[PDB]
């Protein structure tokens, strides 16, 4: 019966388908406390700077005119003082393959820190989970990365129309939807049509990661568990693999199942014809308590990650937990250079 | 470089994967208050039924005997004053479809409920989504879903091994792992290898729900968006789908999207050579506040679920929720009964 009744609710839905269709100063003090900074340093800068235009930001508090620098301001002192950006550094596209079994928020917490401001940090969130659980953070949209991959797009394309800003300038989104999922179901085949002679494994490094390569010091991947053409793509492109563990003494488990599957999964790209670039990997306890439990799944953890381990896990609401936060972005960037080295 | 770091990662997890592996009573004047009962007819039923045995519940306070009778004492009440069960007026397993974009909470709720205890309600939540969201209501388990499915079970390994027992008696659990997803992502392959000559979108019915049939009154079917074996066999065993609209307003753009992508689904099961046995729906708002927004969204709901709409949407922590809860339940429950009917 209602097997014909639901085209009917389909068609309703759809009809109406068609129908549907931040702000940081720091004080003067404040970027003096900053690394490779002092008072002198900074009221030098500033005058320097403004000797020869450059505006800073000032605030209308009390009466009188303050002085409250912008991330960018900030930014832009660190550059008069000479001082190399990460995209000085290192060549550039650092892919890193999140293991959600957030992102957004580490990319935030990464561009904005306190003393990685000097870096000038250039992050990318393509969404590839169908839930677009991270496509939350910034009308409607339109160019998914899954469909973005299949429409053989061009970098300038990526930039001014696929690619969307967020709530903090210095990290960009390629946003997904819950239709992506139904792509997947149907990756292969597509991948025939639309992009003849091509690997299905290798889209997401060649379709969008490569075309925008000299944009973004940092590259995260974000995907849910089963699906596979996503999965594989993402692994087929990163070169770094960052395991967060649950504290949860039944997550524990997840993670660890999930983990002794890795294998087979970089298997099939080397059946496909594919390389994998994974090359280093990070893991980490997710707001782990004080909990026997949960104290003891974080024992077990250094274990199966080993030396590859974090040293640091991440996290009353306030001064309380963002303290905590801080040092584990800090961690979390410390371990990138090191292991980005040997 | 940490691509051959990662089986590393992975035999230490298998490894340590390997040493890896309820109370409700009523008062008599409560009874009373029941459908078909009065104090007249339970102080009758109690005295006749234990003139020839039979123990009621009975409570140690104040100092003296109680008289709290168990959910069971109510339905062996109910069945000496001879009124027909849940499974004397129907023909066995009416199977839901759970749109999933909780459910054993329905079925727990439906089994304890007041005006429905005089039903005997048997309900079975088979978990086919990968999360295992439901499964975290019943040691390690061992027999997913996905796994009895291409195993061939007979009724009884399924009764007395692969279903599990929950908090609420009446109300089992067929269990999910995380491990399903990647059973999923190979499914065809493996029914041609375990399952020779089967149809793919079959097994669900075949192999776990007809196996079980003359044993549940009720059958839920849970699973996530993307996956499709899982998804296809659901919509291929299930009588009814029962659509649960999100209020908030992003999460009604996609249950729409997704409604308006059934009829494909129902499509490929016609390529395969199975007759879909959907017959019926359901859709509802789920905790729909007091705001425009959520309020209106919930007016675009009688629109595509036309007639097919609930009267009722489901949901100050207490009385406040549970009495909406409740009659949230009934509502479910008598939409079946009208539907069942024409």
């Amino acid at each position: 019966r209602d097997y014909g009744g639901v085209g009917t609710i389909a068609l309703r839905a759809s009809a109406l388908l068609k129908a549907m269709s931040y702000y940081q100063t720091f004080t003067r003090n404040a970027v003096a406390k900053l690394p490779k900074l002092s008072r002198r340093i900074v009221d030098q800068a500033i005058k320097e700077m403004e000797e020869d235009g450059y505006q800073f930001n000032k605030k209308q508090v009390g009466n009188v005119e303050q002085y409250a620098l912008t991330i960018q301001n900030v930014i832009d002192i660190y550059a008069h003082r000479k001082i190399p950006k990460y995209r000085d550094i290192h060549k550039s596209p650092y892919v890193i393959f999140v293991v959600n079994l957030s992102t957004v928020t580490l990319a935030h917490a990464l561009r904005v820190h306190q003393d990685l401001l000097r870096h000038d940090l250039r992050i990318l969130v393509i969404d590839l989970d169908p839930q677009a659980s991270s496509t939350m953070f910034l009308g409607s949209i339109l160019e998914t990365a899954a469909q973005a991959m299949l429409n053989n797009l061009d970098a300038e394309t990526l930039r001014k129309e696929v690619i969307r800003p967020t709530i903090v300038p210095g990290v960009d989104v390629i946003p997904a939807s819950i239709d992506d999922g139904f792509v997947a179901s149907q990756w292969r085949e597509l991948v025939e049509e639309h992009l003849p002679g091509q690997n299905q494994y290798e889209i997401l490094r060649r379709n969008i990661i490569d075309r925008v390569a000299d944009d973004y010091d940092f590259i995260f991947i974000d995907t849910g568990p089963h699906l596979d053409p996503f999965l594989l793509n993402g692994l087929a492109a990163s070169d770094l693999l960052l395991t967060p563990t649950p504290p949860a003494q039944v997550d524990f488990h997840s993670t660890l199942k999930y983990l002794t599957r890795l294998p087979e999964m970089l298997e099939q790209l080397e059946e496909e014809g594919v390389e994998p670039r994974l090359s280093a990997s990070i893991g980490f306890m997710s707001k782990m308590t004080g909990k026997r439990d949960h104290e003891t799944s974080h024992s077990l953890a250094r274990e199966v990650y080993a030396s590859n381990i974090l040293d640091s896990s991440l996290p009353e609401a306030l001064k309380k937990a963002r303290t905590e936060a801080e040092r584990f972005t800090k961690a979390v960037f410390d371990r990138i250079e090191f292991v980005r080295g040997e």
